[PDB]
């Protein structure tokens, strides 16, 4: 929180939790990066003169922008490294020369225009530094925005551009931050994946050159999550230096590390410059989304725990932010599309009898929507299928003791829909080109006000028509032929970002209009599982893959950044679907109860003993839900490192914990296995259900001797309680 | 084959296949190791003078035995490295000083007294060098025996000790060979395991110090197979230098690499010196078992293919050496012990109808043997259970079209047996100590002639009583309290080796007495799967673990040394037993049909569709059996390196092949996979059943695009035939 500027040293010192982030003004208004790491009281701000690194000041051959470590570097006036931003002028030049002009420090944390951002509830929680840079010749101002939190090791960064000149300025690249580390002796971690296998942890040594994760899909994507980290060579889950970079944005991104000839590592992150430009007319401004930067010297768990608390309590919003989330059941595979009102209610009684709390109605309740082909965009209740509308169904579900929820997919329109026939120009498209389809549908142009107003109107008409208290908001394709008939040629490349701004406006309006609704975002599973979406909808469908073994990796990687409260995990029926696997009902429960728990099956196909297990799972999860959704989460064993996965949840006072252990392909006649715990009070004794009493110190330093077992999938869960 | 001695250079050059092995006489009769690698026409035989490496000849300070690379080094007169042998004299000294005396070269390959050994069928196949060493002071002679094969890159080595003096000599250590490599820039491979998981491949860098695999179990063991290899850092299955060391012995062994201060690698192998001594009275001799040394520069497949051909055709013996082996079914789990004659015959008709060729009768046919507790040693047919004896049962099985086989366990005796009550001193034991049991049984003292004669008599009485044409010879525990009441104190530590010599004599007699019997050795699965046993029984039960996934590793590692003809692999019923796994009947067939194929289940529990699959598996294996059991085997993908396993068999003329592919835990929405083949004619075109026609070159250089699939266990097999 404690942000200072020392006029003698011209140094900015941002103290965030137990971390320091230090910058310093250098020569004629350059802004240098000095340090970011464990908190220091002070740090004083060599060899900037290097062969083939040229001199911006002919009178001063002591430095180059090619060697000075910076906060917001440009290319073209002596730095040859990857720039944080680039601007093209009317004369075609791309040379810009920002210098420090002034700064201000204030308590609290500002909102970002049109954008999600971490926030504070009290000014005392953080302090913000704004450093105003300017290129006087062209009238370009860039304000670097920094916030340091008191309680957490969190620095947040963004940049705001403003054209204070009399000419057009075209932003070709506008990243949210850039930081030059003094060495490149780190591994990097990022989170690549695909549909059905999101956010695998990938750790790699750095190369001398560039390495990056990005999305060009108009959505943050299944393929790369907008998160990267630099980690010390020897750092692991429990110890060591880790620097995380998390982009609070749900569209295209670039997350990059470039290592230069002097083995310094430039980390940068922001809206993907690929296929992007932004035109600033005189007087216009551009605000980047923010990047949330976390430091820990307590390994990956230390970093994750920071993100979890920050994101759960100061990014997610609304009535359910700090509330236990309902155990839900999705009633899709009960019917695919095949539905009408008579079934649904008895089904709801069966589900209610098992203790399930929320009944969700899936796709095909609307219009002529009856495969992945039709009526998207026409959001009126198909009053054949539900003649009594949503109201009659919902109210009965409520009188059964369950909440009622609904699926929507408002960003899509079917070529065969009334909306498309009335307004074909309302989809993203480019002149004279075929309109490529994903799952037989097109993308609505949310860069347009009329489109957004129409969606707000139409979805509100549905949501206010029944006592709905949960909505799953799905988006099931990525953008092609990106353009808008409502933008001029010179702004066409703003389409993807304006689309996201439009979606953000729409979601902000929808969640405000319906404060009693828990919204869960979805994009073919976890295709937009990012901090930007979390600001609008406090939980997310983690993956369409609900296979127990597959979920071990998906949940483990997702937890690197995202709080368990946001991480949807459901028990589904087997034969599994994406993969093909058979694991016990017990086992799938064990994996799913390690997330935000729910069900995704046909209850009409269950044996009494199965429903009986489900009744027990539900009762069990209710007992540990506060611990799972709000406790401190520790990863113990990594499925990316072998055949085991293990993790645990610990209460704030360390008096209670829940431990989960998994092993795949356990061999015959195998060595005994052990599990060392973390996060307990070493001087406290704990009762482990079914295993007796152990010292916290015994559990952490010697570990639990795991009951010997062998088989295709071992799954164990234990509750711990201080004696 | 071509073994020469050059009197000018005093160099021995052994040319084996496409390899050279070169030694040279040095100074006053020392024998130096010069080279072992790819064949050279000649190789000429520095810095032997080193600080703290002392001089055996005071008049010659140019060398030390601590630095000279040797063939059969001793400790005590200047070499401080691990010795190949050690002898204690009556005066308590352990210093011995062997020097070269003479040598002889002859065509062919000798038999080894009391021992198995690779052999030749014609003198032209190999040549043998015997180098006679002697310590005149004590009258110790050691003859180093070397054989070089013409056709294969194979050098075999053993040593023969003889006391030509007038005092007692006690051998404390008598390894079969030792070789000093000039560098230690290799990895080593060995084959550790356990019951139910034999012969996992373990590859490790060398340490400066000693690393070794050994057995102290009186049996070669499940825990370490008597095989180690040195491999070039970059060597793999298909290319690179590999040196294999395979011990033709079934008892205790040591296989060791010691790297010294000058980073030379001494590889040695032989009877484990631990708990071993051998007393040589004047005039007595001791022959070590042999070690079979293979070189390849074509990677691990090149080495394995050499061992496979050598061991299948010039180690294994008897009528079935070159014969396709019967598809058998073991009728244990049909009954555990619960049996009598009425069932067995109808069972045999069902099995015969499916095309199965050999009916095997398991444990509990004898005496009072009805759990793992009783009557071992009493080998008379329990004529309650089989009133018509083995003859009536066997003859009916034969008239049904199947051969008849039997299980025996002749090395064990039950405390509750008549043998034990008549001769309790006939077990291995030490005076006044408790007799530890393994599976409620004791080990018979095969170091004793009376014991061995009794076993030969008793087992022969059974085997000649019926038209038996297959015997499984099992041994289900390891030795404790090793001793013999028939040896004096000074020879007690010879018990383990004399036991093995006794077993060898017994097995040699039994297989000669019953030339129409295919004998398969077994020791709780592959607990004595070694070249020593192969010389007596041409196939082996690979592992008690018949789980398909588990067998991928077991079979892959076993194939590193042992021919597929010897590698028993059976389809069993699921729930699997050691592990707990469910894989398709198709899948288990695929893994088992990649070995010497058979069945191990209860046919009375099979569905018609299952028997129908079995009928098809049997027909399929009959079609590819010659290719599997006698074709050239290539490992393609390693289950020790990831989730895939793949291998193939190619006919001698390369016109036919069988390819098998496996993958465990195939993820949803996975990358496409490919398989590149080996061993085909690149200019030939091949039809792959179910995939069309491909060039041999296409198959090997571009590979097969595998049909995309996902699931817990993927299993595929294809027949290839030249168009």
């Amino acid at each position: 929180m404690a942000v200072t500027y020392n006029p003698q040293t011209k140094q900015f010192h941002l103290r965030a939790g137990k971390a320091s982030y230090v910058m310093q003004l250098f020569r004629s208004g350059y802004l240098a990066h000095i340090y970011w790491g464990k908190a220091v009281r002070d740090v004083r701000g060599s060899r900037l003169d290097r062969a083939f690194s040229p001199n911006p000041d002919p009178s001063d051959r002591t430095f180059s922008l090619d060697t000075l470590p910076q906060e917001y570097p440009a290319y073209g006036n002596t730095d040859f490294r990857s720039p944080a931003y680039q601007v093209q002028l009317e004369n075609g030049s791309t040379v810009t020369d920002l210098r420090y002009k002034t700064h201000r420090i204030y308590k609290g944390k500002p909102r970002l225009n049109g954008l999600p951002a971490t926030y504070v509830e009290h000014e005392q929680e953080a302090e913000t530094l704004e450093i105003v840079l300017g290129d006087a010749l062209i009238g370009l101002e860039v304000t670097l925005q920094y916030t340091a939190y008191e309680k957490w090791n969190v620095i947040t960064r963004a940049a705001r551009f403003e054209n204070k000149g009399g000419e057009r300025l075209k932003l070709l690249r506008a990243l949210s931050m850039s930081v030059d580390f003094p060495t490149a002796d780190y591994d990097w971690i990022h989170l690549p994946g695909a549909w059905g296998r999101e956010r695998w942890i990938e750790r790699r040594p750095l190369v001398t050159g560039v390495q990056a994760a990005e999305s060009r899909r108009g959505a943050s994507s299944h393929q790369q999550n907008p998160f990267i980290a630099l980690v010390a060579k020897n750092a692991d889950e429990h110890q060591g230096e880790v620097y995380g970079f998390s982009f609070v944005y749900s569209g295209n991104f670039l997350a990059q590390v470039e290592v230069d000839q002097f083995h310094t590592a430039r980390v940068s992150m922001g809206i993907n410059p690929f296929d992007f430009t932004w035109l600033l007319q005189p007087g216009e401004s551009f605000q980047t989304p923010e990047v949330v930067m976390v430091y820990s010297d307590q390994g990956l768990n230390g970093m994750s725990q920071t993100y979890h608390e920050l994101y759960r309590t100061r990014l997610a919003r609304g009535a359910f932010r700090d509330r236990e989330r309902p155990i839900l059941i999705n009633n899709w595979e009960a019917t695919y599309f095949d539905f009408n009102e008579e079934k649904l209610v008895n089904i709801a009684k069966t589900e209610a009898e098992l203790g399930i709390e929320l009944f969700v109605l899936d796709d095909g309740w609307f219009g002529k929507r009856d495969d992945d082909r039709r009526s998207l965009g026409d959001w009126i209740v198909n009053r054949r299928k539900l003649p009594n509308g949503l109201d009659g169904l919902a109210k009965q579900v409520n009188e059964l003791g369950m909440q009622f929820g609904l699926w929507v997919e408002p960003e899509m329109v079917s070529p065969n829909s009334e909306l498309y026939r009335k307004h074909p120009d309302w989809c993203l498209h480019v002149p004279n080109r075929p309109r490529s389809e994903g799952r037989n549908q097109l993308v609505l142009d949310y860069s347009r006000e009329d489109v957004c107003d129409y969606i707000i109107e139409t979805i509100s008409n549905v949501l206010a028509s029944a006592p709905i208290t949960y909505v799953k908001w799905d988006m099931n394709r990525h953008m092609t032929e990106i353009g808008s008939s409502a933008l001029p040629p010179e702004r066409q490349r703003e389409t993807a970002h304006r689309y996201m701004l439009g979606l953000y406006r729409v979601m902000d309006e929808m969640t405000s209009r319906f404060p009693h609704i828990l919204f869960e975002s979805c994009s073919g599973g976890g295709g937009r599982f990012d901090p930007g979406m979390l600001y609008y909808m406090p939980q997310t469908w983690t993956s369409d893959n609900t296979d127990a073994v597959s979920r071990l990796k998906i949940q483990y990687g997702t937890s690197l950044v995202y709080p368990i409260s946001a991480m949807g995990a459901h028990v589904s029926a087997v034969p599994n679907h994406q993969v093909g696997r058979v694991a016990s009902l017990k086992a799938r429960g064990h994996v799913a109860m390690s997330g935000n728990f729910g069900y995704e099956l046909d209850i009409t196909k269950l044996t009494e003993t199965e429903k009986q297990m489900i009744k027990q799972q539900v009762a069990f999860y209710k007992d540990v839900r506060r611990l799972v959704q709000f406790g401190t989460f520790y990863r113990l064993l990594s499925p990316f490192e072998g055949n085991e996965a293990a993790w645990m949840f610990v209460s704030a006072d360390r008096s209670e914990a829940l431990v989960a252990y998994f092993r795949v392909l356990a061999e015959a006649n195998a060595p005994l296995s052990y599990l060392r715990l973390k996060g307990l009070d070493p001087n406290q004794d704990y009762e482990i259900e079914g295993l007796g009493v152990y010292g916290g110190d015994e559990l952490m330093y010697a570990g639990v001797a795991l009951p010997y077992r062998s088989g295709d999938f071992i799954s164990m869960m234990w509750r711990l309680k201080a004696v």
